[PDB]
């Protein structure tokens, strides 16, 4: 996103906001090259001259300003994926209720009883339970008149910048690259669900890659689904992104917006508008006031479904740019976030696509760092997603997904106070799928302090989560 205009104006002061993730027994063993990021400009681990102020928006370098050309290319692609995906997911869009946006749904979670309010609230001493009641699910009448604000597309607002207080790789703690959560208002992200919940809940329940979303997936069950989908094809490729958040340009935005929430495919007038409100953000941290023109603002309602839309349209967009006659069926993909898997029968010159996506102002890389990379005859077994490999269970037959090693160490060397009991269960679940050895091994130091799962007990849970015929049928039979 294009920065257009800074300020310092106001503040009262900064209070010390210390991390809250601790290390654990486990830190001392595998000694991770990870840590916790910075959350001050006076942590000793930066490097010197690193401003964590200026690092924070320095992903904010521009808003690519796409060709006429390119423009009606985009929305030709924007109304062909719009076409699939409410194909598949139907046209049921309507507007949810102020209940139903607090409470959910099938397919939808409840809102955060007790996060952040966003702005002005946290100035003025709100919490969300002082103007929203969650149990019940009524508006108190600050976000009732906010609400109708938005009815006539008079409402304005600024996005409360955040420091993401989380584990990161050593070299970018030290560089200062903390990551960084817009906190919309409340009532924004309240609107949000009220105009694309349904469709957002819809496409959780959709999730595979006909709509070409991983949104919503259970990686434990859904690896087996994916995994023999993507093992039939000649080509796979991973890609990464750089800042893909970011620097998704304004042209791209409001075009997809527009194909993907039209009022005929059942929409309310108003999830074109909430959405489009997105594009030109003013942003505040501590003391300076930054305006932005293009990006997502990253945390706001819907960001893994807008980011996992726009993902889709980019790849029909840079094939049809490049190569003549492509369509839906040329390729096959599934997408979280700027997280992607791409795959075809066609020998597809994903080198040469580098300059189609840079017209979109995205820089795409393989993830298979191979300086001299995006090769023809990668496969499904090679490639990463959600930080999971598809690795070929021995006992089962399916698909499991295994996290890389250095990934579980990093991840178990590090947790916020007193939860570590609670994070070590849900860690388990994750690294099962690396075998017995390399279970026992993560789990090591954590033995004797705490519950530790049975690797055995984990394993069985598995196999009926993925599929419950086949642990039935392991039981037809009697033993020695």
């Amino acid at each position: 996103g294009l920065i257009v205009d800074t300020r310092d104006v106001e503040e009262r002061v900064h209070v010390a906001r210390k991390t809250k993730l601790a290390p654990t027994v486990a830190h001392g063993v595998f000694n991770p090259e990870f840590g916790p990021a910075a959350l001050s400009n006076k942590d000793p681990r930066l490097n010197e001259g690193v401003v964590l102020d200026e690092v924070i928006f320095s992903k904010h370098k521009g808003d690519t300003k796409m060709s006429a050309e390119d423009k009606a290319l985009f929305r030709r692609c924007a109304a062909d994926y719009a076409s699939r995906l409410h194909s598949v997911l139907g046209t049921a869009n309507a507007p949810l209720s102020i209940y139903e946006a607090i409470k959910g749904v099938d397919g939808l979670d409840a809102m955060e009883p007790d996060t952040a309010p966003g702005l002005p609230w946290a100035l003025q001493g709100k919490r969300r339970g002082a103007l929203i009641d969650f149990e019940n699910g009524t508006v108190g009448p600050e976000v009732e008149a906010a609400l109708k604000l938005m009815e006539k597309r008079e409402y304005k607002f600024a996005c409360q910048t955040f420091l993401k207080d989380e584990i990161r790789p050593m070299e970018k703690v030290r560089a200062g690259k903390t990551r960084i959560v817009d906190v919309l208002p409340v009532e924004h992200i309240l609107y949000t669900r009220m105009m694309i919940g349904r469709f957002c809940a819809q496409m959780h329940s959709n999730n595979g890659p006909q709509i070409g979303s991983a949104v919503g997936c259970n990686p434990d069950v859904d690896w087996q689904r994916f995994g023999t989908h993507f093992a039939q094809y000649r080509n796979v490729w991973d890609v990464d992104y750089s800042a893909f958040d970011a620097n998704h340009c304004s042209d791209a935005m409001n075009i997809m917006f527009e194909e993907v929430f039209r009022t005929e495919f059942g929409f309310h007038p108003n999830a074109e508008w909430i959405l489009k409100t997105l594009v030109n953000t003013e942003h505040a941290y501590e003391n300076k006031r930054i305006t932005v023109e293009g990006g997502m603002p990253s945390g706001c309602s819907a960001t893994s479904i807008i980011n996992t839309i726009l993902n889709n349209i980019y790849v029909l967009y840079a094939l049809r740019r490049h190569y003549e006659g492509v369509e839906l069926d040329t390729y096959t993909m599934i997408s979280y976030g700027d997280d992607i898997v791409v795959a075809s029968d066609y020998d597809l010159d994903f080198e040469a696509l580098k300059p189609h996506f840079k017209s979109l102002g995205q820089t795409i890389t393989p993830a298979d760092k191979s300086d001299k990379g995006f090769v023809l005859g990668h496969s499904i077994t090679d490639v990463t997603f959600l930080k999971r490999h598809f690795h070929m269970d021995y006992g089962t037959g399916f698909y499991k997904p295994v996290m890389a090693s250095k990934t579980l160490e990093a991840i178990l060397s590090f947790a916020r106070r007193g939860t570590i009991q609670e994070k070590l269960i849900s860690v388990a679940g994750l690294a099962v799928h690396s075998g017995p050895d390399e279970y026992r091994r993560l789990f090591e130091p954590f033995q004797g302090l705490f519950e530790i799962p049975s690797y055995r007990s984990l394993y069985l849970r598995w196999v009926n989560a993925v599929c419950g015929d086949a642990a039935a049928a392991l039981e037809h039979h009697h033993h020695h």
